[PDB]
């Protein structure tokens, strides 16, 4: 595609995220770069209102997949990056088992030179002290195959997956993703056949950084298709 | 799951489909067996009723995914067998891609000691001399991964894949599936998380068989789970 | 590669096979076809001197890579089909752990139309009531990767995977397989990155066979390589 | 009984010994790694001056028992097994249409760091070449790292072969012989075969004045299910 183009190099990011969990409201800013190339986005987050009510690890699939890598031979199943520049809006419901909900919007966009990452989130009833509002989730994070379909009559795609959160105790919580991306301009967009991504995601602190915040390394890769 | 044990050894099959295509009535028969051991079935068919008014690859996938081989380390997400013996319900809409679509409804359990698949097919808004009705797929079948799907809140799973039917001028026609699966006992089984099915088919034909019929042999193994 | 090209339809195999296996002396003569496009072969062996003296099983893998599907991607790794249609010649010890080894040498090559696969093999040092000469071995087959690797001085590849042969009692009979390609002719081949073929194969029957025999579908899917 | 070592955050230190067409440098490294997770976080340094090749050409030789090994392939997991004790690693590394480099490294505990101490020697390299002319770009690429028994040393042979980005967009390759070998008495895992799938990230620390490289690494075992 023609959105394609704009992916050959290193590529500067924005994230800006308003959030309210329970009624607890609060903003994170991001900023890094993502190399498509490689399939690579290393990205820095700051909570500028204060603690980040919820745990990082939670947070981490709201805060951009045009930065996937899709091999050559995949390259006409790249549906993030040929609704850009004008971009796609994100939207997704993620169910904590046996606890709340998110549900979130973005816009992720060309503007200037910069891709922008633009969200709002809601969180519902979480539990006081469930693994979310009572911060039990480990700084970690685990591998996952993130599952992509067409969704023709919406000129877009649905995606699914459920991410597996590490508790303090042993067990896990599961995260169940629901999403949809549709593009915000007219021009054609290149729709899939069935695939995955298969992404790692590790997690840092910044060791100047007093501020509550989290720095994320993120390898993603498509993979499924050999027709 | 205690249904798993039933696919030990070799399983005997039956298949009985009654179908209608844009008004042309039509049945077919098939007997076989399964070791999903190995992912293996072996599966003929006949047209009883005369020619088959369609081609006999467009209906591989109407003709048991019981028989899948799962890992050892994916017993816990094979739905499938973890339905039987009550067996579970499958229905599909295949849309052909500028062609008219099918709609079936299919009953999958144990009868005795054999499994049984018995089918409703409707198909309509065919094209008189379009691919389907004009006989124009060759016979022959390309492998395909089955993405698999729980859908808790119906009590199922649901499944999405998209056929790629080769056709005698070199192009593909394309069968668009979505499918949904539902126990029919009241007893637990397996909803799994997301994987998929690696499947592969030979047709042929059996030398001492004048009837319209179809020989079939299948592979399929699931995969895409690690955790 | 040109040899890539005498392999985009059906073509037809003979296969013939001289063995003595701790001095027992036999014949088989096979034939078929295979459609590399699809991966997929069909054969049918006779042992023309009376009873095998060693199981079918053992003797699937010694009995046409070039069959294999390589995936467009993947087309300049093919070494297999790269030597023909003068062919190579295939090379192998089998050892079948805590019993006798196989050692096998094929020449796989066009004669007119007909790819052929000719085969002496000598077994030795087999104990006379163990899983081979003893027959306890199961007439099924597991599925299997094939790891391939160039070998440069030798103008061709190195091949190892390790066969697991279902026992009787449940048990299983490990072959280590040692192989080694190389161009009968003196034309220009390619030489592959490490790759691996994925490998099902389905033995059967003929109901109106008498003498003894195996039938035998295989897959054969190349992977492992997306550069 | 090497696996249980790894259940966390082990850290790790790193050092290197080289000698390239008669140039002679010393590295450092340090950092951890989580075999759970199958990553490594590890930053190196030059300590005698400027690398004089290029630092994408050492990532290789600069500790596979940090790979994660799902439940279902722990029997075929050799580096943790020969663990504490440890294992010696040898390469040789053939640069098409240039030099070789040859390493022999142990790896091993030394109290409750694994440690990776090297030699390495790099000859027949071209003044002018991709490696001595440092014309590789700062980046890495995904690769396979295919593993096979070796019954008869009883330890394992690895395979591969890298592919370094050249600076006008063409590809310098980097073929992998390997061997590793238990250093102790103790039993090991012999696997069946099998690959390793690895990703590396290639950074700088923006305070670090002196020649070094920042490196992220995720490894995965793949290719069995039986």
């Amino acid at each position: 595609s023609k959105g394609e183009e704009l992916f050959t190099g290193v590529v500067p990011i924005l994230v800006e995220l308003d959030g309210d969990v329970n009624g607890h409201k609060f903003s994170v800013s991001g900023e890094g770069e993502g190399d498509a190339t490689y399939g690579k986005l290393t990205l820095k987050f700051i909570c500028t209102t204060g603690k980040l009510p919820v745990p990082w690890p939670t947070l981490v699939t709201t805060f951009v997949q045009c930065f996937s890598r899709y091999p050559d031979h995949m390259k006409r199943h790249d549906f993030f990056k040929s609704a850009m520049p004008e971009g796609y809006v994100q939207e997704r419901t993620i169910f904590f088992k046996d606890d709340g909900n998110y549900k979130t919007r973005a816009e992720v966009k060309f503007e200037g030179d910069t891709l922008v990452n633009r969200i709002e989130l809601k969180g519902i009833d979480f539990k006081e002290d469930g693994n979310i509002l009572g911060h039990k989730l480990e700084y970690n994070y685990n591998s996952h195959n993130v599952y992509i379909m067409a969704d023709k009559q919406k000129n877009g795609i649905k995606v699914n997956f459920k991410i597996r959160h590490n508790i303090e105790d042993g067990s896990v919580q599961l995260a169940d993703h629901y999403q949809q991306n549709t593009p915000i301009g007219d021009g054609p967009v290149l729709l899939p056949d069935n695939h995955y991504l298969s992404t790692q995601s590790a997690l840092s602190k910044d060791p100047n950084e007093k501020r509550d915040h989290m720095v994320l390394l993120a390898f993603v890769t498509a993979a499924g298709i050999t027709h």
